[PDB]
């Protein structure tokens, strides 16, 4: 098979209950899904995104809603309800698929199935210079500083308007 739906608890649960999966293209930023997303799954599962064959989760991201034009600290694990930014919080390609394009894919459906929802006006996330290029690819821009640090990291802030006048 080959499904893309939103996750539910017991999705999260079923990937915390098994060894380990790869980050999205970037060593030393390894997946850290250590509850600061788990809690998504109750608060807005409507802002991730599973990809499954034949039932079994290979990929998915998961995101929550911001309220404010720049990201915050708080925010990384926050969820304004009445919010109209897709906040990133995790991509990860599962039992090691990569190199395969499963990223790039997952991540052009996500932010259409988010950008779906008539309040969700733009994606934002936080990410390490290095995947800078990579988050470009999709629409996203470096917004510009955002003091957030996941460790010691010094992140770059990343946009990416949903809504825009086609024509080519």
């Amino acid at each position: 098979a080959n499904e893309f739906r939103c996750l539910t608890p017991e999705d999260a649960a079923g990937v915390f209950e098994i060894e380990r999966e790869a980050f999205i293209s970037v060593s030393g930023n390894c997946p850290l899904n250590l509850d600061e997303v788990q809690h998504f799954l109750t608060l807005c599962p409507e802002l991730s995104l599973g990809w499954f064959v034949e039932g079994r989760l290979v990929a998915f991201i998961i995101g929550s809603l911001w309220d404010e034009e720049r990201l915050t600290q708080e925010s990384l694990a926050l969820h304004r309800p009445r919010g109209h930014s897709a906040h990133l919080h995790a991509l990860a390609v599962h039992r090691s698929f990569r190199q395969q394009g499963k990223g790039s894919v997952l991540l052009w459906r996500y932010l259409h199935h988010v950008g779906a929802q008539p309040a969700v006006r733009r994606a934002v996330l936080m990410c390490e210079d290095a995947l800078v290029p990579f988050y470009q690819r999709f629409g996203f821009h470096p917004a510009g500083p955002c003091a957030i640090v996941v460790g010691s990291l010094t992140f770059t802030e990343m946009h990416c308007s949903l809504r825009g006048h086609a024509a080519l």
